């Protein structure tokens, strides 16, 4: 077990291994309680996140466990990974604080987007889809993909993260309200909204609320057809839909005027209202738009992820003990 040192940063106490030096708060609360640090083991800059009141309630304790399980799972170039997790505690009874260490990323896509060049759009969306193929293969759904959850270094290498840009702007209509029926392609909707905004410089669906959000979405993609309406089990949802004056699907070529026609064709496949018909991440990687980058031998799937804990109703100290187990069993990447 390593030697720790104590300091106070912008109102928060930080007890970290001497391995991590030169701690400097980043963002403000945008990312949580996060410090840029120098990792003396590797000679790389890292980010250290100290979880806030991780075991204050059952729900905090389960969120803490969930975050650590997800982070320990992720082993892909386009997904944030866990470099280290540590507690200053020497025992479970002493255990109250959880620090996570990741790569320090350069900028988010919110603090980048001005238009981008079509080549930079191809590469960034390619990497998002490559990461999504990976987490979708583990039956993980991001559910809050948006530009602030995407980080990109000066080299344009991109990682998917979740720090949690209104979420509603990027959210699939089927999970805008009554979230009882959806699939992995809720994330593909979000990618379509992100790609549109990289191409145009403008939020595609800047809804002021959930009702304005659905209105903007149906304006572009049209009101549900007969085939989709047959699949809506919520009577309230059906009554809302069928009370709207009918609207045709726009020709996306007439909306994204001047865009690469292959980018427009991929947007048409991502922003399909019917989630049964929406392109998957694996399918989208094989789309002609990514001809320059697609390598079907270098788009790996994930190991299976046991999310059986999500269904469990446990006490604070149980979630705490499980979290402690995961800290102890952590094996750093080589
Ligand atoms: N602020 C940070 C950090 C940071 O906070 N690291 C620490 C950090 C800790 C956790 C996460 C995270 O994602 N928890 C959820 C994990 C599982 C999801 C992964 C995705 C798929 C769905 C499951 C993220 C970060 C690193 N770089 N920058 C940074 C960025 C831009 C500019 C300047 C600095
Ligand atoms: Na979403």
């Amino acid at each position: 077990r390593p030697t720790f040192y104590r300091q106070e940063l912008n109102k928060t106490i930080w007890e970290v291994p001497e391995r991590y030096q030169n701690l400097s708060p980043v963002g403000s609360g945008a990312y949580g309680s996060v410090c840029a640090a120098f990792d003396t083991k590797t000679g790389h800059r890292v980010a250290v996140k100290k979880l806030s009141r991780p075991f204050q309630s059952i729900i905090h304790a389960k969120r803490t466990y969930r975050e650590l399980r997800l982070l320990k799972h992720m082993k892909h170039e386009n997904v944030i990974g866990l470099l280290d997790v540590f507690t200053p505690a020497r025992s479970l009874e002493e255990f109250n604080d959880v620090y996570l260490v990741t790569h320090l990323m350069g900028a988010d896509l919110n603090n980048i987007v001005q238009k981008l060049t079509d080549d930079h759009v191809q590469f960034l969306i390619y990497q998002i889809l490559r990461g999504l193929k990976y987490i979708h293969s583990a039956d993980i759904i991001h559910r809050d993909l948006k530009p602030s959850n995407l980080a990109v270094n000066e080299d344009c290498e991109l990682k998917i993260l979740d720090f949690g840009v209104a979420t509603r702007w990027y959210r699939a209509p089927e999970i805008m309200l009554n979230w009882m029926h959806y699939n992995q392609t809720v994330d593909i909707w979000s990618v379509g909204c992100i790609m549109a905004e990289l191409l145009t410089g403008r939020t595609l669906f800047p809804g002021t609320d959930h009702i304005d959000q659905l209105k903007l979405i149906l304006r572009l993609v049209g009101t549900p057809g007969a085939e989709l309406l047959k699949k809506i089990s919520s009577e309230s949802a059906r009554n809302y839909i069928q009370s709207l004056a009918q609207m045709p699907k726009m020709n996306f070529a007439n909306v994204f005027i001047g865009a690469n026609p292959l980018a427009v064709d991929l947007l048409e496949k991502m922003l399909v209202l019917d989630s049964d018909k929406r392109i998957t991440a694996a399918q989208a990687l094989a789309h002609a738009y990514f001809a320059q980058y697609h390598d079907p031998d270098d788009e790996p799937v994930a190991d299976p992820y046991d999310q059986s804990f999500e269904s469990r109703d446990l006490l604070i100290d149980e979630w705490k003990s499980l979290t402690y187990d995961e800290v102890i069993s952590f094996v750093p990447p080589p």
